[PDB]
DNA sequence: CATGGAATCCTTCCCCC
DNA sequence: GGGGGAAGGATTCC
C-alpha cells in the first residue's frame, strides 16, 4: 500500500509571489489585520526569506515587524488562494481517482495501482512536483510511504521543495527514534499528557495498559497511537466534504453591549450566507471569543433548513444566552452553520 | 501581542425502551 | 443498562 502526500510550500506567500514575481527573493509576510489598531493581527504565513528569522504563522504582525521591519507585508486574500488550490487539485486528480483533499494545500493520493514500488513512486513524485511547478509555478513537497501518517511525516522532513520516501525499514526505526510529539495529531496538550506517562516515543504506547492511556488521552487517540506503533495503522484515502460554514470577526472594542455587537454579528451571518451558496443549514451556532481569549458557543438545531431571516433573529437569542451565561466582555463574534440538507 | 476557519473527539445531559 | 441525539467544550492543524 503506497500513499503519496503533496504539500504546497509556504503556499499563501508563494501565491502572492506568483501574482507579482517582483516579490521573489524578498521576505514576504501574508497578514490578517484585525484592525483593532496599527498592525493588530497575526501572521497567516511567511515565505522562507522570513521564516528563517523566526517569522511564522501565529506570531503578532507587530512582533514580526520588529524582526523584519523591511519585509513585504500583505493582507490575506483567501479567495485567490482558494482558486489556485482548486486548479492544483485537478492536476493531482489526473494521477489517481483516489485523492483526499485534507486542507487548502494538502492532499493524499492512493497510488497503490500506478506504482509497483517505492522507486516508481519517487518518479511519480518528481513528475507531479514538476507538472505543478510548470502549470502553476508553485513548489510543493512530496512525502511517500505506507499510510497517510508516514507519508505526511516524510513531507515534514523533506521540506521545503523536497520529496522523500519512508520505506518499511525506516518506518520501524521511526516508531522508535521519532519523537511522539512529532507525530500528526499530537498537539502540546497531548504531548504533555504523554510525557507524564513516560511515553516519549510511539513505541512506549505498548508498555502501558491501554485502559490507562484511554483514560488519559481518549479512546480514539489511544487506538490511533497504538496501531501506528504496532505498524498496523491503515486508514483509507477518502474524499472529505464541507460540514460547516462560518465567519468570525474582531470588534474594534471589547463589548457586552448587545447593540454594539449585533452589527458585527449580522455581517458575519451575511458573509456566511453568501458562502453557503446553494447549501442549506439546519444547525446554527453563535461563537464568541472572550476578552481573555477563551471561546464560548451556543447553538440550536432546527427540524428544517434555515432562512436568513430566521438565522438573523435566532443568532440574537444565542448571543443573549451567551452574555447571560458568561460575564466577560466579548472580543470576537461569529456564526457557524452546520447540518446541510 | 495572538487572525480565523473547520473537523473530530470527549463529557454531560436527557428521553426512553 | 444502553441506544440515540443534542450541546458545549477540548484539541489539532491548515
Ligand atoms: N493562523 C493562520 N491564519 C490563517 N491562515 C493560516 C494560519 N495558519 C496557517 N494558515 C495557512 C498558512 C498557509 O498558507 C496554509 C498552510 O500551509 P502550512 O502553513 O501548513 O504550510 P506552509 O506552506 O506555509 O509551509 P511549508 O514551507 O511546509 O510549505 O494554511
Ligand atoms: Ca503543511
Ligand atoms: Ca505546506
Ligand atoms: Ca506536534
Amino acid at each position: 500500500m503506497i500513499v503519496l502526500f503533496v504539500d504546497f510550500d509556504y503556499f499563501y506567500a508563494q501565491v502572492e509571489e506568483v501574482l507579482n514575481p517582483s516579490l521573489k527573493g524578498k521576505p514576504v509576510v501574508v497578514c490578517v489585520f484585525s484592525g483593532r489598531f496599527e498592525d493588530s493581527g497575526a501572521v497567516a504565513t511567511a515565505n522562507y526569506e522570513a521564516r528563517k528569522f523566526g517569522v511564522k504563522a501565529g506570531i503578532p504582525i507587530v512582533e514580526a515587524k520588529k524582526i523584519l521591519p523591511n519585509a513585504v507585508y500583505l493582507p490575506m486574500r483567501k479567495e485567490v488562494y482558494q482558486q489556485v488550490s482548486s486548479r492544483i487539485m485537478n492536476l493531482l486528480r489526473e494521477y489517481s481517482e483516489k485523492i483526499e483533499i485534507a486542507s487548502i494545500d494538502e492532499a493524499y493520493l492512493d497510488i497503490s495501482d500506478k506504482v509497483r514500488d517505492y522507486r516508481e513512486a519517487y518518479n511519480l513524485g518528481l513528475e507531479i512536483k514538476n507538472k505543478i511547478l510548470e502549470k502553476e509555478k508553485i513548489t510543493v513537497t512530496v512525502g511517500i510511504s505506507k499510510n497517510k501518517v508516514f507519508a505526511k511525516i516524510a513531507a515534514d522532513m523533506a521540506k521545503p521543495n523536497g520529496i522523500k520516501v519512508i520505506d518499511d525499514e525506516e518506518v520501524k526505526r521511526l516508531i522508535r527514534e521519532l519523537d511522539i510529539a512529532d507525530v500528526p495529531g499530537i498537539g502540546n496538550i497531548t504531548a504533555e499528557k504523554l510525557k507524564k506517562l513516560g511515553i516519549n516515543k510511539l513505541v512506549d504506547t505498548l508498555s502501558i495498559e491501554f485502559d490507562k492511556l484511554k483514560g488519559m488521552i481518549g479512546e480514539a487517540k489511544a487506538k490511533y497511537l497504538i496501531s501506528l506503533a504496532r505498524d498496523e495503522y491503515n486508514e483509507p484515502i477518502r474524499t472529505r466534504v464541507r460540514k460547516s460554514i462560518g465567519r468570525i470577526v474582531t470588534m474594534k472594542r471589547n463589548s457586552r453591549n448587545l447593540e454594539e455587537i449585533k452589527p458585527y454579528l449580522f455581517r458575519a451571518i451575511e458573509e456566511s450566507y453568501y458562502k453557503l451558496d446553494k447549501r442549506i443549514p439546519k444547525a446554527i451556532h453563535v461563537v464568541a471569543v472572550t476578552e481573555d481569549l477563551d471561546i464560548v458557543s451556543r447553538g440550536r438545531t432546527f427540524p428544517h433548513g434555515i432562512s436568513k431571516e430566521t438565522a438573523y433573529s435566532e443568532s440574537v437569542k444565542l448571543l443573549q444566552k451567551i452574555l447571560e451565561e458568561d460575564e466577560r466582555k466579548i472580543r470576537r463574534i461569529g456564526v457557524r452553520f452546520s447540518k446541510f440538507i
